[PDB]
RNA sequence: ACGAGAACAUGCGCGACAUUCCGAAGAACGCUGAAGCG
């Protein structure tokens, strides 16, 4: 059996889903930044508690 | 005034000794997180 090595070169983006899609309730969206801050929810949740949010 | 009268078919003794229910054996084969775009 033979072995070989795949380079596969990304000319066009590639996304290969997870089955998890979140909204803009979820993540930030800094447009003047224009970056998207991806969060996970407990660690938001249990801020906002701790500051009374 | 019975071929009769007594007279335990009995005594000591382990169904016991040696033994692997093991030997061989892939829970794996195929399987794009993707299609339409309203």
């Amino acid at each position: 059996e033979k072995v070989y090595q795949v380079k596969l070169k990304v000319y066009g983006p590639v996304h290969i889903g997870s089955g998890k899609i979140i909204r803009k309730q979820e993540y930030i969206y800094d447009r003047r930044k224009s970056l998207a801050h991806i969060v996970d929810g407990p660690n938001l949740v249990k801020f906002l508690n701790k500051k009374g949010k």
